[PDB]
């Protein structure tokens, strides 16, 4: 079945190999970095706690010379409730530590509790946050599963845009929703209309489909609306499946 492992192939490339168990120990993130780069192809990065960039950048790389997949590390994470202050020095540390990328979970619970106040506050942290990541990719996560509905979801997508996001994330994989083919088309509704006011943003912003993404036929869909309705640009967040798709390959 080439077209299968064609596929499967192709599809690992997009992926952030992810490993956010809380509890985990290096032993996990040496086995998440093995795997990450395992055969031929390679993931697109590792996804991870700001507590293990370190051992990354140091550790694993010199196992792995050269290691190819980006350091993408989570932040604000999984709740969206830290200060600004905090984050911004989560992610100054982060940095210093050799993440690549920053997948920032904004406050969604205070858009959905206090609306107009939240979006401001989205868009001032990301921004913020933005400032120190000039040539580094930063994915904000807006948690679709708990925002819900289209209206919540477009303004969240346009205030993290307005904010300078490179990407927009679906969801953490901590609460029981996470995203459908709707809340993706709803994202793809609002970075449509972000780039018509903004030209020059246009194939500059990305789409990461994150949690409960876990078979080959699941990410082709998702993958295929964005190449359809939307267009590096697009990411898979999961934690299993690149193990599952170098099976296909093998």
């Amino acid at each position: 079945n080439y077209t299968e492992k064609f596929a499967a192939w192709s599809v690992i490339c997009l992926t952030d190999h992810t490993f956010l168990d809380e509890n985990g120990t290096e032993d996990d993130i040496r086995e998440l970095c093995n795997e990450s780069v395992k055969t031929c192809p390679f993931a697109a990065a590792v996804c991870v706690y700001p507590k293990f960039v370190k051992f990354i950048n140091e550790k694993i790389k010199q196992e792995i010379n050269p290691f190819k997949p980006k350091i993408a590390c989570v932040i604000n994470f999984p709740y969206g409730t830290d200060s600004m202050e905090k984050v911004l020095n989560d992610t100054e540390k982060a940095l210093d530590d050799g993440a690549d990328e920053i997948d920032l979970v904004i406050n969604y619970k205070k858009i959905i509790e206090n609306t107009d106040e939240g979006l401001k506050e989205a868009t001032k942290l990301t921004q913020s946050v933005k400032k120190l990541l000039t040539n580094k990719i930063l994915k904000v996560i807006i948690e679709v599963g708990e925002l819900k509905t289209e209206d919540l979801i477009i303004k969240t997508t346009l205030a993290v845009l307005n904010g300078n996001a490179d990407f927009i994330k679906t969801s953490t994989g901590k609460v029981q929703i996470n995203a459908t083919p709707s809340s993706v088309e709803y994202i793809i509704k609002a970075i449509k209309e972000y780039i018509k006011n903004n030209p020059e943003k246009n194939n500059k912003i990305g789409l990461k489909v994150s949690g409960g993404i876990s078979d080959l036929n699941t990410a082709s869909h998702y993958i295929l609306l964005a190449r359809r309705f939307l267009s590096d640009n697009f990411r898979i967040g999961s934690s299993s499946l690149v193990i599952k798709l170098r099976k296909v390959i093998s």
